[PDB]
């Protein structure tokens, strides 16, 4: 139950892998 993602992280996530997945 720790600090969860958020609006920014989730859709940052195909920022960070850069379209992996």
């Amino acid at each position: 139950q720790d600090i969860f993602m958020t609006e920014e992280q989730k859709k940052y996530y195909n920022a960070m892998k850069k379209l992996g997945s």
